[PDB]
């Protein structure tokens, strides 16, 4: 989870730790399928990462593919747990702080009005503006501007 | 349900049919404790329109709750049956369109990501801004803009 390897060669995705990138299962998933060459300067498996990528964040498939989206598209990324942190193109994440906090979801999983306002107030609490990333069966994400008035 | 009374009187909230306001149950409900004069004028009671509204619309508290912000605040607005349709100070409903279609909930009733695209699909399919209303236990209400990227 730890990789040795510059930072742009995996997409700016995890923390910058200086001698490693502290990255992800689902950016690391990512890598995986994007850099063939490191899958195997690295020698794992994304049945293996996958495994523990759900076991670990209920949303794994939505991180997954919502970094995915976002990062072909040419966004800069970086998951900090909860949040994707979405930067603009061409900037490198902590360089400066991120557009949005974006909060990525599938349509059937479940939610009271009052757990939008808790995530939202989440990101309020960090100055950010925040987006929902709805991803749906084909793996396609749209995204969603939700601010208080 | 019908008012044979000027649609100034009671806020321009309903309809405006000609010869008399078809109006909801949530916006009479705020009309009667608003025109103390109009309750009798009518003699009706808001233990009996209460008691309907609730059997009409499960969020009836919610839409109540938010036409009354939102016309004290001094905003015109009308019930369309799901959609409070708001509109700008000054402006008479029907005269130009809404600016925005808001939907009024409260933070406990439960909802589903799948339900919030279908809603906010809906006030696309009719050309206009979203915007939820939450009322929070003490008949509060708070505003929030939701619009795809």
């Amino acid at each position: 989870m730890n990789l040795r390897i510059p930072w742009k060669e995996v997409y700016y995705l995890g923390y910058n730790m200086g001698n490693y990138i502290k990255i992800s299962e689902p950016e690391l998933l990512f890598v995986l399928r994007n850099k063939p060459q490191i899958k195997d300067r690295l020698k794992l498996d994304e049945k293996t990462i996958i495994k523990e990528g759900v076991k670990k964040y209920k949303n794994f498939w939505e991180i997954y593919y919502t970094v995915k989206d976002l990062i072909l598209r040419g966004y800069r990324v970086r998951f900090d747990g909860f949040f994707i942190e979405l930067y603009e193109k061409g900037i490198i994440p902590g360089t400066i702080e991120q557009d949005y906090l974006v909060y990525p979801v599938s349509g059937e999983i479940r939610m009271t009005w009052g757990e939008l306002l808790d995530i939202y107030n989440k990101a309020i609490a960090r100055k950010s503006k925040f987006m929902l990333a709805i991803v749906d069966s084909e793996g396609d994400v749209t995204y969603y501007e939700f601010r208080k008035l």
